[PDB]
């Protein structure tokens, strides 16, 4: 099974690398992760916090990471240059909380005493894209408020905070809401407006949950009340629309078995978003995502790297 002949009998086209952020797209990059390393990273149901990973396993530019002392049905995926993973150590330098092991309690944590217990070797730093000495996202600081849609319920645009700040990228957080609503983003995203934005435009507004009168909800007031100042509108971006089309051929990470990588169409597009169509599999499987996502990539990525690719059904 080959791209080329593939694409020769279905009158297809791929994706151009050129489509693709350089981060989705890189090959040539070694995966220096080796099994039993242990380093930090983020929970990915619970984008704000941070735990002990040992990799559990390694394929291609990716590795699969697991909870130590918890199940290992909790198991995730990332890419070698995902930025949501930390070397040994920087909870503490940057000023982020780390959850220890199950059993464990937060004041009873230290890397040195613990990586004497396990016998383990912590991942060395140099392999890690992410570590907070970059230059950070201008404008935006931990404390201040603007306007953000709730990705869960995307209909809906809410009162939300810049918790974190982590190199490029900050994190948008939905006050008094749960922190699994949480998502990373950088100043062009295109779910994040400046405080006033949805008053201009006409939209409603979702106030911070049990905010009593959610109707007459005033932000000059909020503000003032919560100590803390908005996000300037010079800092927001635009960032320009996607040129992936309908029909266009590329790789993407099966979400039901993220083990795997699939051949793939998109299926529909939007500005910031496209619909992945892994073929030869019934359409009920479709679903969206955006178009900076790690975890699509071009036709080629699994060759290049050495990790197999699902040729379709
Ligand atoms: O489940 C919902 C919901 C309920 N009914 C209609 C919509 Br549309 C959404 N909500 C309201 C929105 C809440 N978001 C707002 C900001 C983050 C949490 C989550 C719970």
């Amino acid at each position: 099974w080959s791209w080329e002949s593939y694409l020769e009998e279905q009158k297809a086209i791929t994706a151009p690398v050129s489509l693709f952020q350089d981060s989705q797209a890189v090959t040539h990059n070694k995966n220096g992760f080796k099994l039993g390393m242990k380093l930090e990273g983020i929970d990915p149901q619970h984008p704000s916090m941070y735990f002990i990973l040992t990799v559990a396993e390694v394929c291609g530019y990716r590795l699969r990471l697991h909870f130590d002392g918890y199940s290992e049905c909790h198991d995730f995926w990332v890419n070698a240059n995902s930025p949501d993973i930390h070397p040994a150590g920087w909870f503490e330098k940057t000023g982020h909380k780390l959850q220890p092991p199950k059993g464990y309690k937060e004041e009873e944590f230290s890397w040195s005493q613990y990586l004497r217990s396990t016998r383990a070797q912590a991942a060395p730093k140099h392999l890690f894209v992410s570590q907070s000495h970059s230059p950070p996202p201008l404008g935006f600081q931990v404390g201040m408020k603007l306007e953000a849609v709730d990705r869960m319920n995307p209909s809906l645009v809410c009162v939300a905070s810049v918790t974190d700040v982590v190199d490029s990228r900050f994190l948008v957080h939905f006050d008094n809401w749960d922190d699994t609503y949480d998502y990373w983003c950088d100043p062009s995203s295109p779910y994040i407006h400046p405080v006033g934005w949805c008053q201009k435009q006409g939209k409603p507004l979702t106030p911070p949950q049990d905010y009593p009168d959610p109707d007459n909800f005033c932000w000059e007031k909020y503000l003032e009340e919560t100590g803390a100042s908005a996000v300037p509108t010079w800092a927001f971006k635009v960032r320009p629309p996607h040129s992936f089309l309908v029909n266009m051929k590329l790789e993407a990470v099966d979400r039901r078995n993220p083990a795997l990588i699939r051949v793939a169409s998109v299926e529909d597009v939007e500005d910031h978003r496209i619909k992945i169509h892994f073929d030869g599999w019934s359409h009920g499987y479709d679903f969206w995502i955006d178009a900076d996502h790690p975890d699509i990539h071009p036709a080629g990525w699994c060759s290049k790297t050495g990790h197999p690719l699902q040729p379709p059904l």
